[PDB]
């Protein structure tokens, strides 16, 4: 325990005092910014950000609908599907 960061009761180990502070955007009062869809957090709105397109129409792996999962043929089947039955998600 040097360079091991507990943060507390939910950090297994982190090897910096940023990393725990990553996951700890509960308790920390800085707050990073974590994927609102799943879980995924860093320090740059980019990253994330893309990361949730992944999910939109599904660039992640092939097709889906980020917001109901409804599986479509393609990503316009979803991007048109999402514009109209997801105007308040
Ligand atoms: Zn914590
Ligand atoms: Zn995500
Ligand atoms: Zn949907």
């Amino acid at each position: 325990h040097m360079r091991d960061y507990i943060c507390e009761y939910c950090a297994r180990a982190f090897k910096s005092s940023h990393n725990l502070a990553v996951h700890r955007m509960i308790h920390t009062g800085e707050k990073p910014l974590q994927c609102e869809i799943c879980g995924f957090t860093c320090r740059q709105k980019a990253s994330l950000n893309w990361h949730m397109k992944k999910h939109d129409a599904d660039s992640f792996y092939q097709f889906s609908c980020n917001i109901c999962g409804k599986k479509f043929e393609k990503k316009d089947s979803v991007v048109a599907h999402k514009a109209k039955s997801h105007p308040e998600v």
